[PDB]
Order: C-alpha cells, then sequence, then structure tokens
C-alpha cells in the first residue's frame, strides 16, 4: 500500500541493508542516504512517514539533525538506532517528543514491526 515510506540515513552498508531489504519485501519504499545533512533535505520532497538514523556521523552526532526534526515534522515519528554510547543521551534527549528509539544491532523481524508501529498510530 506504500502509507508509510521509511528512509536510512547510516554511515554503513550492512546497517542501511537490513532497513533495506526490510522495506523491499515489504509495500514500502525504501530510501538510503549516507549523510543526515543530505536527508533533512530530502523530507521537503515527500516527506517520510519515519526514519531510523543509525548514528554514524564524524561531524553529526545522529541527533543533531533529528534535533530539527521535532520542530519541523513534530508528528513525524522517527527511530534512533545505535546502542552503544548514544542512548543514555538519546534517553532523555530523544523523549523531547520522540518515539521509542532501537538500538541495533537488531532483529528486523522487530523493526519492520517497529515502523509499522508509528504509521499505524495515524491509520490502524
Amino acid at each position: 500500500m506504500q502509507r508509510g515510506i521509511v528512509w536510512v540515513v547510516d554511515d554503513d552498508s550492512s546497517i542501511r541493508w537490513v532497513l533495506e531489504r526490510a522495506l523491499a519485501g515489504a509495500g514500502l519504499t525504501c530510501t538510503t542516504f549516507e549523510n543526515g545533512n543530505e536527508v533533512l533535505a530530502a523530507l521537503a520532497s515527500k516527506t517520510p512517514d519515519v526514519l531510523l538514523s543509525d548514528i554514524r556521523m564524524p561531524g553529526m552526532d545522529g541527533l543533531a539533525l533529528l534535533k530539527q526534526i521535532k520542530q519541523r515534522h513534530p508528528m513525524l515519528p522517527v527511530i534512533i538506532m545505535t546502542a552503544h554510547s548514544d542512548l543514555d543521551a538519546a534517553v532523555s534527549a530523544y523523549q523531547q517528543g520522540a518515539f521509542d528509539y532501537l538500538p541495533k544491532p537488531f532483529d528486523i523481524d522487530e523493526a519492520v514491526a517497529l515502523v509499522e508501529r508509528a504509521i499505524s498510530h495515524y491509520q490502524e
């Protein structure tokens, strides 16, 4: 149905693949990037229904651009990926009106369903 597009912004192949193949098999678009600054503008295109940043950029700390997603797209459910040194911050920081994040690595089975939880929250 493609009622909810999901984009990705990681600095690794195996990191984007998982998020890609996950949608590739389902009925949802899949857009993988390599720079958060390049994704922020992408939203102005068609505006995704949810994104999953793995946080693997030298300049940005992953949440850097994610901090604007709450101001620009408040009704847009986002997801954070990292698990390691990052959650400790995302816990309170991401709590600034964000949806339960998902630490990586993880099980695509739970991920594919996690994204649908944000898109179904409105459609259902």
